[PDB]
């Protein structure tokens, strides 16, 4: 091997492309090759006994590298469950692969890991995902909950937008011991194929990776069945630890051993696609987490020039941060700048109008928020011949909070149609928009409306926070008004008491709207959890609409404001 060698860090993007290209056939190709090469058997997975313990029966374990339980007295088939040791990068057995427990193996899972002494449960999946059971609930909603012999109670849950962790303590029955688990669930693993950018997923492992302590048994690692999102973590994660002390990759030659440890590791070859994905964004990649008690230190050494750069470290780290409906002719006149488009998965989608077509479109994007997916929509500056369409979007999409983040005019030249009433109420082809109140704050206004749909008489009110203190050229000095805006902002939503998104735009909804979006879910991250990473916050928004954060000193501005917030 010889066919398949170790690739080089500095050749995994070239690669990559070689295995992609016409359409994945050298991909493929390497993909089915895929062989072990020996025989394994499997007659614990069986015995009649054991088959209603199997999640699906054509996924096994097999016998050399299942993971035996004591058994119990008087009972047939108790030492089984449906897991294998799975080898990590230099790791042995560094893994438990295994299914999602069913009702009959919640006893039997956390006996395992009980007796394996795992302290990290890995879950790659939703409970239920398309109306399909993926994996059944063996956790308690509260408190203690008694599984077989293992007492299991839930201490802690933080659920954010991509994932949830969970912190139990295990106890077992007669015994003195007490033991801390905790279960990192990765929720955003997509209901069809696999994600469409690796970093939701990168972010999950950084916290996984974190919170998994030292002398410590096998991270349990599980999705549905445990072998196709099981193989994927698995893989990145060994690859993720091969590139520190040796920097080449061979997930090929990772593969191929995982499959001699259980059947079926990575299940597809969208999987095997994905994982080479992820690690070609890892690389390019480093650490930019922070404590909050080392940010100032972090920012101190950005704003450095290196011996032997010309820029400083900001400027550096902000520089690696490098469709079809939005393209459509009959749509390209509702877009304000040509190269400001959002992207198809993510685009917020109208409900189209019978004789019309292109009425399902509008330059807005579907943006998660720190706690929530689709906390926002980020959203360019309407046109008038885009108003309609806008004041539709919020009512389609429950949005009843705008953000504004640009004056109608600055350098003597419209950023921003007044898509908005003032002197008396105006109809928006469907909706009725009364003018209710404007108050002038020192660095915003906000303005009052209220919407009522003229088809059906129903009725909301919409509040608009329009921010008049980014200086026309550059960033604000202080941070101080923009953070207390959006305080303001966010506690309109909770008040309120909103359930939909925020909409917010600027111009082209890329550049102060990156910016707000960004502090917002920076800020609370940082009270809740004291760590800041803004690098990985905007690669993140860049998944779900282009350029969010648009400039050096936008960026800048971000980590200035964070520090400022931490002096408060």
């Amino acid at each position: 091997m010889l066919s398949h060698p170790p690739i080089p860090i500095a050749d995994m993007a070239e690669h990559t492309e070689r295995l992609k290209a016409n359409d994945s056939l050298k991909l493929s190709q390497e993909y089915e090759s895929i062989d072990p090469g020996q025989q394994f058997t499997w007659e614990h997975s069986n015995l009649e006994v054991n088959k209603p313990k199997n999640r699906y029966a054509n996924v096994i374990a097999y016998d050399h590298s299942r993971v035996i339980l004591q058994p119990i007295e008087g009972i047939m088939g108790s030492d089984y469950i449906n897991a294998n040791y799975v080898d990590g990068y230099r790791r042995q057995n560094a893994y438990i692969a295994t299914q999602g427990p069913l009702p009959e193996t919640f006893g039997d899972f956390w006996r395992m890991v009980w007796e394996q002494r795992s302290a990290t449960i890995v879950m790659m999946t939703r409970l239920e995902e398309k109306s399909r059971i993926k994996c059944d609930q063996y956790w308690p909603n509260r408190g203690t909950e008694t599984y077989g012999f293992i007492q299991v109670t839930l201490l802690d849950t933080i659920e954010l937008a991509t994932f949830c962790v969970r912190t139990f303590s295990l106890h077992k029955n007669g015994s003195s011991e007490k033991r801390e688990v905790r279960q990192f669930q990765f929720t955003a693993w997509p209901d069809h194929g696999v994600p469409e950018y690796p970093t939701p997923f990168l972010a999950f492992l950084r916290r996984v990776k974190t919170c998994n302590p030292p002398d410590a048994g096998p991270i349990v690692v599980h999705c549905s069945a445990g072998v196709g999102r099981t193989g994927c973590f698995i893989v990145i994660d060994a690859m993720l630890e091969r590139i520190k002390p040796e920097k080449t990759v061979d997930v090929y030659g990772h593969v191929t051993l995982m499959r001699s440890q259980r059947n079926y590791m990575v299940q597809t070859e969208d999987q095997y696609s994905f994982i080479h994905e992820a690690l070609l964004e890892a690389v390019g990649c480093g650490n930019t987490e922070v404590p909050a008690r080392s940010l100032y230190a972090y920012i101190q050494k950005l704003a450095q020039v290196e011996p032997g750069e010309h820029v400083t470290g900001m400027e550096l780290e902000f520089k690696r941060l490098a469709f079809i409906s939005a393209n459509l002719p009959c749509n390209k006149f509702k877009n304000r700048l040509v190269n400001i488009m959002p992207y198809e998965s993510t685009r917020v989608c109208l409900q189209p109008i019978r004789g019309v077509e292109g009425s399902d479109y509008i330059n807005a994007s579907f943006i998660d928020g720190y706690r929530q997916q689709k906390a926002y929509i980020a959203t360019q500056g309407p046109l008038a011949e885009t108003t309609e369409d806008f004041w539709r979007m919020l009512w389609e999409n429950n949005s009843t909070i705008v953000v504004m983040l640009t004056k109608l005019r600055e350098m003597g030249r419209e950023k921003c149609h007044q898509y908005w009433p003032a002197e008396r109420s105006a109809r928006y082809q469907y909706f009725v928009v009364d003018p209710m109140a404007e108050y002038n704050m020192p660095q915003y206004i906000l303005r009052e409306f209220k919407v009522t749909d003229a088809r059906d008489g129903q009725s909301r009110t919409v509040r608009q926070f329009q921010f008049t203190d980014w200086p026309e050229q550059g960033v604000p000095k202080s941070g101080e008004g923009f953070i207390d805006f959006i305080g303001q902002v966010h506690k309109t939503k909770e008040q309120f008491g909103q359930d939909g998104p925020i909409s917010v735009h600027c111009s082209a909804g890329v550049g102060r709207t990156g910016v707000f979006i960004t502090l917002s879910i920076v800020l609370e991250r940082m009270r809740y959890e004291g760590v800041v990473d803004i690098f990985q916050t905007v690669k993140m928004l860049r998944t779900q609409r282009p350029a969010m954060v648009q400039t050096e000193d936008e960026y800048q501005f971000c980590y200035q404001a964070a520090l400022e917030y931490l002096g408060s």
